[PDB]
């Protein structure tokens, strides 16, 4: 492959990382107390989790999947439509929230990936109008999705809430306003061993549904383990955010993408987090002698900026802001 997609040696993916067999799967469809209590072992325990018959239509999932997949099948001349000034945007601030082609990277490399992104919350005319034009049904479907995918993100954020001892709707204001849909595309890559889809990572935000059909997802335990791909499953990463507001109580999800040499694969991932104007501490409610914050108060700017550009940690997003 070209140069720019080498990552460094010691970031290379070894080439038979074995399944997560302990990746909980959470049956949203138990009995409430039961729901509560396996969501809250799982993000104080692993941070990542999927969930099953969790409400949201397994057809908009397939119908999402399919315009998702149009979309990257779409001629290089549709695409130059969402590349500012001739190339793609940048994972920077600001973060836009009409829909643009990203590229991603970190001895800089770039990621093995395309990216569409777009704000979806709230929708209106005028953020659905900044939206691929193309294909015809993107907008129409994924407006149904996002609206799904955020009913269904609330429902476990208030599953968190009874699990912490956090009133019901604790995130349900700027905690989550705003949601950002990433749908991925890696194509077939000829090296696999050199390259990476996505560098290992924790999300920023404060939690993030992923749904994906194939394998390529991969979580840090020291040790790096698969994520079973389950088609009508959503995958649920708890972010950075989230980390800090629950003191460490909760685990957020370090995960990357590997390449494949003989296959494509699409991912949709939507990241409900803070505006960026946003104020960022541990819970008040939670905090004790026994229970001292971790974390001083914190600009999710001032975050955003650092998580964005500083790829020296894991956490170097809120390294700064450590105590105690
Ligand atoms: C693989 N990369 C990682 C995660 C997704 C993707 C793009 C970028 O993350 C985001 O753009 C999200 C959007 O909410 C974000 C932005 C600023 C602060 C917190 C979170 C970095
Ligand atoms: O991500
Ligand atoms: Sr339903
Ligand atoms: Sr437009
Ligand atoms: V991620």
């Amino acid at each position: 492959v070209s140069e720019s997609f080498v990552a460094p040696l010691e970031k290379r993916a070894e080439n038979d990382v074995p399944l997560g067999n302990d990746v909980p799967i959470i049956d949203l469809q138990q009995d409430h107390l039961v729901v509560v209590q396996q969501i809250t072992k799982a993000c104080q325990d692993f941070g990542l989790f999927q969930v099953i018959n969790h409400g949201l239509p397994e057809k908009l999932m397939a119908e999402t999947m399919d315009v998702c997949k149009e979309f990257f099948a779409l001629p290089a001349e549709e695409k130059e439509k969402l590349q500012p000034k001739g190339e793609p945007a940048k994972f920077e601030l600001p973060l836009e929230q009409k829909a643009k082609l990203y590229v991603e990277g970190e001895e800089a490399f770039l990621y093995w990936k395309d990216t569409l992104a777009h704000g979806c919350h709230p929708l209106d005319e005028e953020l659905v109008n900044s939206w691929p034009e193309k294909p015809a049904t993107y907008r129409e479907v994924v407006a149904k999705y996002s609206v799904e995918v955020r009913k269904l993100t609330m429902r476990i954020l208030d599953y968190i809430c009874e699990g912490l001892g956090l009133k019901l709707g604790y995130f349900d204001n700027e905690l989550s306003q705003i949601q950002m849909m990433l749908t991925n595309y890696y194509p077939p890559c000829p090296d696999p061993s050199s390259t990476l889809g996505s560098g290992g990572h924790y999300d920023g935000n404060l939690i993030t549904l992923l749904q994906q059909n194939l394998p390529g997802l991969q979580q840090l335990i020291a040790k790096w383990i698969a994520v079973e791909p389950i088609p009508t499953a959503f995958v649920v990463n708890l972010g950075l955010t989230l980390k800090v507001i629950t003191n460490e109580k909760f685990e957020g999800s370090i995960h990357r993408v590997v390449t494949n040499p003989t296959r494509d694969r699409v991912s949709i991932a939507t990241f409900i987090g803070p505006d960026y104007s946003c104020t960022i501490e541990p819970a008040k409610e939670l905090l004790s002698q026994d229970n001292p914050p971790l974390y001083k108060p914190y600009s999710y700017a001032e975050f955003g900026e650092i998580y964005l550009s500083d790829k020296s940690d894991y956490d170097a997003g809120v390294k700064p802001y450590k105590i105690n």
